[PDB]
């Protein structure tokens, strides 16, 4: 970081776009990031520490302000705080599913979902997504990135009015990078 790498491209039903992108998920500057978090708007994942590090005490102090209004965040629910501190405009923050825990796998995709349709919510043009569940939740990367791809093209199909225009999927970690190479893109 500040590096940034487009590793493939995709046209979604009504021509948004979908990026895989190799960077640091708190330096890009979408409208809005994806922090997987659980029913307390816990800050300490992979993706949390990113944020905090970057962020610093102005985006601490946006999940507490969340945490308060919100109250316990349900299962795959997505909320939104200001991305005081980042690139980002707003951080949507999402109740990670943990790898083997029941449904796991459908959660995941009801949780990428969510986040778009929050995204939507908020008449916002992008939002980048890391891996959700394959770090501190234990998901195998390449599962993780599979239903999160599935779940984004699966969102777009029919629906006419989103405002999102592009999806980035954000890979940061090197067996995640390799993983995704290795196959196709
Ligand atoms: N800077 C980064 N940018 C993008 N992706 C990153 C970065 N750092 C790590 N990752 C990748 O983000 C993916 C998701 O990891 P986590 O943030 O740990 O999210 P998750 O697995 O869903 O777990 C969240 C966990 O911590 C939360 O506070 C909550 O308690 C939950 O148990 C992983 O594949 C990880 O390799």
């Amino acid at each position: 970081a500040d590096g940034f790498t487009v590793l493939s491209t995709k046209s979604l039903f009504l021509g948004q776009k979908l990026q895989v992108v190799q960077a640091d998920i708190a330096s890009i500057d979408s409208d809005a990031v994806v922090h997987p978090t659980n029913t307390d708007f816990y800050i300490g994942g992979e993706v949390g520490n990113t944020l905090e590090k970057k962020g610093g005490k102005e985006f601490v102090e946006a999940v507490l302000e969340l945490r308060k209004k919100n109250g316990p965040l349900e299962v795959a629910g997505a909320a939104v705080s200001a991305g005081h501190g980042l690139p980002a405009k707003f951080v949507i923050h999402c109740n990670s599913p943990v790898w083997g825990a029941d449904k796991c796998e459908e959660l995941l995709e009801k949780t990428v979902k969510n986040c778009l349709a929050l995204a939507d919510d908020k008449k916002l043009k992008s939002i980048a997504f890391p891996s959700i569940g394959s770090g501190r939740n234990g998901f195998p990367k390449q599962t993780a990135a599979q239903l999160i791809l599935k779940a984004i093209s699966s969102y777009f199909v029919s629906t006419m009015s989103s405002s999102i225009k592009t999806v980035y999927f954000v890979l940061f970690d090197s067996e995640s990078i390799g993983i995704y190479v290795q196959e196709m893109a």
